[PDB]
């Protein structure tokens, strides 16, 4: 060790040190001063940034790759080391202070923490390939499978701990991991795969089977293609035409006149969605403004659904199956997220996913010719599937749900390890989290149009079976009307890393978690509180007072 003193510049400046990996190499080691808030982010503290690279190679595809890394340590620390999860593809490396999410301001380094990002072993702009789909291209590269699976997070957090231990001259306290998406498969993986790196982990909208994610897209493509109108430049039907916003308002709207009151308040929220599932089919529900049937009996009007419209929505909820009837990933929850409006502005965030913006003459959805379909084809399909960007919808539309799907479990050459393998978590054997005494929030919107709800809760539900007891160290927190990650006409925002802490550091049970609003026009008032639930509890209105205020509300069974 450097005969400095620890913490300070000439602490940080002298790990530019023996690191876990050999091929581990700082670029930047540099003392930065307090920043201060802006509207967007609270001030950051005094502290040490480090950056790197850890094994720095070529790919068999003949591209560089490498695992990046941004570490940032406080001078005045709370002795706590912090991981942010990834997004997406990943390939890039952020600000790395330690978001949270749950659209908070303020990051775990403005709270005093030693905070960690990656970019999962590949970079968007060097791993950007035109002839193998853009910035999914590292899927050419087995080892760059492997390190956007697992070993990226690994790596990173074993150089992050030794930077700290170095710095500090002490190890971290306690560990704690926050994803959302990618980032919340990455906190599940931690807990099977490495549960001894983090002590609390805090895992949103997880895609814990996001290799069955492209068969959903490719299901739900197919599934709304007869609703259709119109053509792409590809001459492949424009899924974003089969459904207006005013179209969807009024399923979201025909979802609440069924499931709003079966909580026992009528608020715009579907609080039961269990028995919202048992009870809603859009071919018999009433459209409640008029009481005549959702579905149109005749022509289309602005006040129903055509019966392609009703078949296809309910093709696509109900989730892929085989030739055989066998179901390849989930179903999906009806819920009122699905639209919303505030204001003049119809809510985005479910329609994106499998439909796309409707006010184009090309396809945008993920599901249909975007990031998700790519990232199936190149990264999750065995052996991969490049081919011109201008192919990719055809190929959904063309999808054979008796072969295509088997590719995710599929090994070939070079490729040793299934995506399912090296990107799938699974795994319900939490023994060795659970034992050192490892904590785990999970959270999902009902909305969520890119990992099903139902799915988080049907995994929770094998983990509580597997594990009697299990909610002694993990909980599932569903948000009703959320889309993926954010928005919607829901309580979307929330402050997940201080009930973690309480749960990792003083052994209180998150028994709820305070929840708010960040587009309370979805239900024209200026605010929105409600407390979030452990699941199968749901909220339930004490029967008097503001609806808008948490305090009326307490966690109980439903109905
Ligand atoms: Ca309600």
């Amino acid at each position: 060790p450097p005969p400095v003193p620890l913490a300070s510049r000439a602490a940080c400046e002298a790990l530019k040190m023996v690191w876990p990996n050999a091929a581990t190499v700082v670029e930047v080691a540099a003392w930065r001063d307090a920043a201060p808030a802006t509207a967007s982010a609270a001030a950051l503290p005094e502290h040490c940034e480090v950056s790197g690279a850890i094994a720095k190679r070529t790919g068999i595809d003949g591209y560089p790759y490498e695992i990046k890394f941004r570490l940032r340590m406080p001078a005045e620390w709370n002795g706590r080391f912090f991981m942010e999860g990834g997004s997406g593809t990943n390939g890039s490396l952020s600000a790395a202070t330690g978001s949270i999410g749950g659209g908070q301001i303020a990051s775990a380094l403005s709270r005093n923490f030693a905070t960690i990002a990656t970019d999962g072993g590949h970079d968007n702009a060097v791993n950007d390939n035109p002839d193998a789909l853009g910035t999914v291209a590292f899927g050419l590269d087995p080892q760059a499978r492997l390190d956007m699976g697992y070993n990226s997070y690994d790596q990173v957090t074993q150089a992050g701990k030794a930077a700290v231990a170095r710095f500090y001259g002490r190890a971290a306290d306690k560990s704690y991991f926050i994803g959302c998406s990618e980032g919340g498969r990455e906190g599940m993986m931690l807990s099977q795969r490495f549960p001894s790196h983090y002590d609390g982990i805090v895992a949103g909208a997880p895609g814990y089977q996001l290799p069955k994610a492209g068969i959903s897209g490719a299901w739900t493509t197919q599934s709304l293609a007869p609703a259709a109108v119109g053509l792409d430049a590809q001459g492949v039907p424009l899924i974003n035409k089969s459904f207006s916003d005013a179209d969807l308002h009024l399923l979201s709207q025909a979802i609440l006149g069924t499931c709003d009151a079966l909580d026992g308040l009528a608020d715009g929220i579907v609080d039961n969605y269990r028995a919202c599932q048992a009870a809603f089919d859009p071919a018999t529900a009433a459209n409640p403004a008029n009481g005549q049937a959702l579905q149109c009996v005749g022509a289309k009007t602005a006040d129903c659904l055509s019966p392609v419209q009703v078949t296809a929505i309910k093709r696509a909820m109900a989730g892929p199956v085989n030739s055989a009837g066998t179901p390849l990933y989930n179903r999906w929850a009806w819920d009122a997220g699905m639209s919303g409006l505030s204001g003049t502005t119809y809510n985005q965030g479910w329609r994106s996913w499998w439909l796309g913006s409707f006010n184009s003459s090309a396809n945008n959805a993920q599901r249909v010719s975007g990031f998700s379909a790519r990232s199936w084809l190149v990264d999750f399909a065995t052996p991969p599937e490049p081919m011109p960007m201008t192919q990719v919808a055809a190929r959904m539309m063309k999808f054979d749900f008796d072969i295509d799907p088997l590719k995710i479990w599929a090994t070939s050459g070079q490729f040793t390890q299934s995506s399912m393998d090296w990107h799938g978590a699974t795994s319900t054997d939490l023994a060795a989290f659970r034992d050192r005494g490892g904590k785990m929030i999970l959270y999902h919107g009902m909305s969520d149009a890119a990992f099903s709800a139902l799915d988080t809760a049907d995994y929770y539900e094998r983990l509580g079976a597997a594990m009697p007891g299990a909610a002694g160290f993990a909980r599932l927190f569903l948000v009703p009307g959320m889309n993926h990650c954010s928005g919607g006409p829901g309580t979307d925002r929330f402050d997940m890393l201080t009930p973690l802490v309480a749960w990792v550091e003083r052994g209180e049970a998150p028994d709820q978690i305070s929840a708010w609003s960040g587009t309370p026009g979805y239900f024209g008032v200026a605010a929105r509180t409600r407390p979030l639930c452990p699941y199968p509890q749901i909220a339930r209105y004490k029967g008097s007072g503001d609806i808008n205020t948490e305090a009326n509300f307490a966690c109980a069974a439903p109905p």
